[PDB]
């Protein structure tokens, strides 16, 4: 697995948007030390129409699943209570 999670800090935790940002709404996320900080662009707003299982792994552990069929707006509404801090999240698609 990731021993020191380097790759993660490379793209990872930036291509971790690449999902979400999509077009009619996105999400974004980024840290701060032991912070958590999520972003719905277009304010409210999901992919679109269709259906997405989520998840975020500490160590491979999925501690939150969120749908894109919920507006990653409200999603990130979630984001903010969940507050996903480290250590290893592996926030991606299932």
């Amino acid at each position: 697995d990731n021993q020191k999670a380097l790759e993660e800090q490379m793209n990872s935790i930036n291509s971790v948007n690449d999902k979400l940002n999509k077009g009619k709404g996105k999400l974004s996320l980024s840290m701060n030390g032991n912070q958590l900080k999520a972003t719905s662009s277009n304010a409210g707003y999901g992919i679109s129409y269709e259906d997405k299982n989520w998840g975020i792994f500490v160590n491979g552990e999925k501690v939150y699943t969120f749908n894109e069929k919920s507006t990653v707006g409200n999603i990130s509404n979630d984001i903010n209570k969940l507050n996903i801090k480290g250590p290893y999240i592996e926030i991606k698609q299932i």
